């Protein structure tokens, strides 16, 4: 019952079209699908195998490149499980795989339907204690009210989101009431902001490359604290602030290749707790 409690992952193999298709805020190097194939892999072993978490594996739709990023289709808190409506049109049929399989998991599903609103999962950060909300291209203020009427337990603010970015592209929770923050102007105004409208001041992890503040952190049976974070290969900088965390298992995972779309370790499962 502890925060970042899991039991079940539901994640979602790449699609080959991912390479070439998959929408990008940036134009770069060219995507090696065989090796984000590998790094996906690995990625769901670390979550099924070596944490014993409950794996619902989504097949690939070639249609949907962007299906891997299962994230940005559903937000779930307890046993309330909220259908997102993804900002970029083309990205909201990968929603009906995802509703198939949160109520199969039996999840109170909500599906936000409001043809005005717009939300991804990737902007919503939960602490534990509240939501925040980016306010970014994907997600709007009509999204955000859905989900704040469809968690009434839990506070919801927002927070302004640049470019074509979301939120969680540069933070994330490290652990309890710890809350991994990049070290860019961008990322402090917006946690500058969130810190504002709480209720409660949280401890800060700062790293020196936003990208690599989007960590997983889980709390395991007989295990304790779990933080996924990315390589000391991509961020050495930022894993060396990982490495302080010495009440945590930490596990290094690569994602290398999906970042080139934006893809980062949050964008990949959506973590279910079910007691
Ligand atoms: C995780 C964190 C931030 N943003 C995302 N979005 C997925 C990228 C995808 N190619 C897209 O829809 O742009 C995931």
């Amino acid at each position: 019952a502890a925060f970042g409690r899991a039991t079940h992952a539901v994640v979602r193999a790449l699609p080959e079209s991912l390479g070439q298709h998959a929408l990008r805020s940036a134009k770069g190097e060219e995507v090696d699908v065989a090796r984000a194939e590998r790094q996906h892999q690995l990625y769901v072993g670390v979550l099924g195998s070596k944490l014993g978490l409950q794996v619902v594996e989504l097949p690939a739709d070639e249609s949907l490149p962007d299906c891997v990023f299962v994230e940005d289709v559903a937000v779930v808190c307890e046993e309330t499980a909220l259908i997102t409506r993804p900002g970029a049109p083309s990205r909201r049929k990968e929603v009906d795989m995802m509703k198939e399989a949160l109520e199969k998991l039996q999840l109170n599903i909500v599906e936000m339907k409001d043809e005005n609103a717009t939300l991804d999962g990737g902007d919503v950060l939960f602490t534990g204690r509240e939501f925040f909300v980016g306010l970014s291209k994907r997600t709007n203020q009509r999204g955000a009210e859905i989900l704040a009427d469809t968690f009434k337990d839990y506070a919801v603010s927002t927070v302004p989101v640049a470019d074509g970015l979301h939120l969680k592209s540069f933070c994330s929770m490290a652990g309890p009431n710890l809350i991994a923050i990049g070290s860019s102007e961008s990322a402090q105004k917006a946690l500058k902001i969130m810190q504002q409208m709480s209720d409660h001041r949280y401890d800060k992890l700062t790293v020196p490359d936003d990208i690599a503040a989007n960590c997983i952190y889980l709390n395991i049976p007989n295990k304790g604290h779990v933080l996924l974070h990315r390589t000391p290969e991509e961020y050495p900088e930022s894993a060396k602030v990982y490495e302080k965390l010495k009440d945590h298992m930490l596990i290094p995972v690569s994602m290398s290749e999906l970042e080139k779309v934006d893809g980062l370790l949050t964008c990949c499962s959506v973590l279910i707790n079910k007691k």
